[PDB]
């Protein structure tokens, strides 16, 4: 994965 | 992976 | 994997 965020 | 962050 | 930082 590229990129994927959390919050 | 590359960049996925978590806050 | 390239930069996955956690906060």
């Amino acid at each position: 994965n590229v990129g994927s965020n959390t919050y």
